[PDB]
């Protein structure tokens, strides 16, 4: 019936990020977690969070934060040479500790302190993450196949190209390009009125897949011009084979895991919690969908498999079967290698920049900023212009920014792990500071809660 | 003050004028490039501003002239003629029908055309732009593809005589970039950012920008080859070997016939036909400047120069006004003919780049088309229509159809001009003012007609 249509557009949606997320967490930490621990992970924590999860409408999905948070983790343990897979086991364990203790207290009374404040400062920050990890991944891929005007004929293949390239960069850049330009110009279309209404949502509700198809045929035209391919394991595999298994062993891999470390891993355990509260408080709205996610997250990580996060009678029941089709569909695309494995990365960070621009638009800080640019005489019929004065608006949006620039400083320095913490400093900066400078009637109108 | 009034003319009648003249000089063989129509665009500037009966209309080469260019090209090859000696001929005929006008006043022929053959004639151009773009393009990945191994060991003091790594990628990236950052520009000009002032400025100068930006990417790209615009070293024609200054009639390298030197008429008339209807939709005394623009094309066409057409252009877009009028004219196409002797700015555009600008003015020439607007309008839905006269007035179908038979007349243009009798489009173009006098009364409704073809 419908049901089975229904099930296609959750699919791709729930699909195409968990591969380019795959790719990226790929990629960051050499290969350890790839697509099909993410895809295994994404899976079973579906079929789990749609079998006996309390609010249906959640969806169970990798994210930015969470990321940001495995690449930070994984420089840390380059940094001090410790076994990463290893120490997210203990960070598992602490979560579902941390999860059993919300359990026996009261978690709900911490959830109305986070405002919009906090709120648009950490998507501003996903987003702007977004955008320079797809410059930074064109910046490498220009680096590493520099434009030259003689290259080797014959450079190594069997690990990766040892040389420069002819074509590589540019019809990267291109690839890149054009994905993002499909995905925004079928995004227009899809709020436009050029076709039949059901044609026009039909097509705007598939853009990502439709640029994705499109592209990926058009690299594969070409026939002797190289790209990084997508890396895919052709069963129920592990990516890395040689570095680790499907049971991480608590007690280290290859070295002993060390007492201090195994100690002081409640700690992350910490920034992860702050890190699926914040994405649930922006998303969710619950306790219990809190608790089954984290305790699932903790329990994957024992067996490898990253944490996720709550990114958002009958018919309760046609959601219950829609999300276990949903997640048993994601858990057989390991299966689908062959389509899989053509996919260019290009394409993905075409789709990686597109998701980083589209998460900018229900932002109040961005339009706020965007108002920075524009003569008084321009804003829009908001509460936050008429009721407040302009440049007490600018000075909002200027400690804002200041906010954001200090977040971006503490990501780009070695000690990134306590970016979590930075961001939730903001909560008692907009509950003990702000109302000093600014009046409360002021911080209702540029703070407000709607 | 007018030296900075002068400034933003000067970069408007700059930038189509390079264009046009590496466009002309690649399918031209450069018999006619850079040089010549900048030599004379300079040259009818002034003389088109001292005596020129409105000073508003400036002269310049456009998309019509190229195509006929291109067809008389074709012509002359595809027989045994000196294509640059035939022109001659034709700039005779030009200057005898010149002398026929005065005599008879052909005033009556300006109210035959109406908006029918001038949308058609837009869109027709529109497509011609957007068409040799994209042949260009697709040209470019033909030469240099996209291969797992090249050979560097290739000469390039003519040209690249074999495929290059990475020259149509950067090639086609150039055209997008340029292309994109112009459309960017021109969507800053009409929006609500920063000071009004500035944008209006950075409005009005959007083509020149996105070419100095595209230009600075192209030029800080070390080691890749691009192909750039064919510029002589001085006061000098484009290929020294073929031509020279003064072309000589009664043939320069074999015999010129007889037979086409009596029957270079028929292609003087074409000519003069998109020179009519081109300064028809310029318009939309006048006489005096028409007749003064196909005098010195004519003559013009003697020395190897093309012949131009008449534009409007404004400031923006008594007898003190039109004396700085007079002098703005005359400096701005002095300028023009000063901008020959900048070779080291010239010699480093890339095509793309100016290609990526073409692109640009075929998309750009389509905003006020009413035939473009009635083709966007096939695939809307019936509720989506705008509250245009043309729509509470007529039924849905009848425009549709009224669209259909626009589209049939432009797909028949299309053919002929890939037809390799390509000379005959002007007046096949000309069929199209019976068509609404004629067979149109026959199927739709003097009201319908009224409602579709309005005069203003
Ligand atoms: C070559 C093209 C020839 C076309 C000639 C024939 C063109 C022609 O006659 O239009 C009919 C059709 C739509 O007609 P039509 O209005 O009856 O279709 C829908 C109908 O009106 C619904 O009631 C509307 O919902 P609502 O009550 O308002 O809520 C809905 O609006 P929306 O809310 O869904 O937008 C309408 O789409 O449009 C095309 O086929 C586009 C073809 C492009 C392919
Ligand atoms: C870049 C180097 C120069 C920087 C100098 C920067 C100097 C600077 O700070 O200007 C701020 C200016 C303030 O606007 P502001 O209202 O004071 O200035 C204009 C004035 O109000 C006019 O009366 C308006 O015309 P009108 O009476 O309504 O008809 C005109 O609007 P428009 O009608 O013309 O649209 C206004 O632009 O605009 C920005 O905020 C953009 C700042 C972004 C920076
Ligand atoms: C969505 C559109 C985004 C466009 C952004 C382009 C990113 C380019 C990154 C260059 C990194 C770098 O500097 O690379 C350095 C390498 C050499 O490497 P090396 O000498 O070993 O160091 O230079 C090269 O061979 C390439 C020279 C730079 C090419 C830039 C092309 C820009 C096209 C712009 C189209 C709008
Ligand atoms: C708005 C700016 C323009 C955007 C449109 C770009 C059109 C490119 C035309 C390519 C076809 C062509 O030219 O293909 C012809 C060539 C040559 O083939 P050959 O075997 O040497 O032919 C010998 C006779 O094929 C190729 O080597 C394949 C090149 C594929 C390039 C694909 C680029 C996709 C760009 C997508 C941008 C969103
Ligand atoms: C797998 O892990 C080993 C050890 O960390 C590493 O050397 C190797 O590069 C990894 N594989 C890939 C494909 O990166
Ligand atoms: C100049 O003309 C000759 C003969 O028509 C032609 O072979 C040559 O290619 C032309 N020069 C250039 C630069 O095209």
């Amino acid at each position: 019936p419908q049901v089975l249509a229904a099930v296609i557009f959750i699919y791709f949606a729930a699909l195409s990020p968990a591969i380019t997320f795959g790719g990226l967490l790929g990629e960051k930490t050499r290969n350890q977690m790839g697509v099909s621990e993410l895809l295994i992970s994404t899976a079973v924590q579906g079929i789990l969070f749609a079998l006996l999860g309390a609010q249906p409408l959640l969806v169970v999905g990798f994210s930015g934060p969470l990321l940001v948070f495995e690449e930070a983790f994984f420089s840390f343990c380059e940094t001090n040479g410790l076994e990463y897979i290893v120490g997210r086991v203990w960070i598992g364990f602490w979560l579902i500790l941390l999860v059993v203790l919300v359990v026996a207290f009261e978690g709900s009374f911490l959830v109305r302190f986070i405002s919009r404040y906090t709120q648009e400062i950490f998507s501003f920050l996903i987003s702007l993450i977004f955008i320079y990890e797809t410059f930074s991944k064109l910046i490498k891929i220009f680096q590493d196949h520099p434009l030259q005007k003689t290259y080797n004929y014959n450079v190594l293949m069997v690990p990766k190209p040892q040389g420069p390239l002819p074509n590589t960069a540019l019809l990267s850049l291109v690839l890149m390009a054009g994905t993002f330009f499909f995905a925004m110009m079928l995004r227009k279309f899809k709020n436009s009125s050029y076709f039949p209404g059901k044609l026009r949502r039909v097509i705007g509700d598939f853009g990502v897949p439709i640029s994705i198809l499109i592209m990926v045929l058009v690299d594969f035209f070409i026939q002797d011009t190289y790209t990084q391919k997508l890396s895919v394991p052709d069963g129920f595999k592990v990516s890395n084979s040689s570095a680790r298994g499907w049971v991480i062993h608590p007690l280290g891999l290859r070295s002993e895991f060390p007492i201090w470390m195994m100690f002081a891993s409640a700690l992350p355990a910490l920034l992860v919690f702050i890190l699926i509260f914040l994405e649930s408080q922006i998303t969710t709205l619950f306790h219990l969908d809190l608790l089954l996610v984290v305790g699932m997250g903790g329990v994957a990580a024992l067996f490898g498999m990253p944490w996720l996060s709550a990114t958002t009678i009958q018919e309760v029941k046609e959601q219950r079967i829609s999300g276990l089709l949903v997640a048993v569909l994601v858990g057989l695309s390991i299966l689908m290698e062959p389509i899989l494995s053509r996919i260019p990365l290009a394409v993905l960070f075409g789709i990686f920049l597109y998701m980083g621009v589209t998460s900018l638009s229900g932002i109040q800080l961005f339009d706020r900023i965007l108002l920075l640019f524009k003569p008084p005489k321009y804003h829009p019929d908001v509460p936050y212009v008429k009721r407040v004065k302009t440049w007490r608006m600018h000075l909002f949006t200027g400690i804002q920014i200041i906010c954001l620039a200090v977040l971006w400083v503490v990501k780009s320095t070695p000690a990134s792990l306590a970016l979590p913490f930075v961001l939730i400093l903001t909560v008692p900066l907009r509950r003990v500071l702000l109302p000093l400078i600014f009046r409360n009637v002021e911080l209702q109108c540029l703070d407000a809660d709607d």
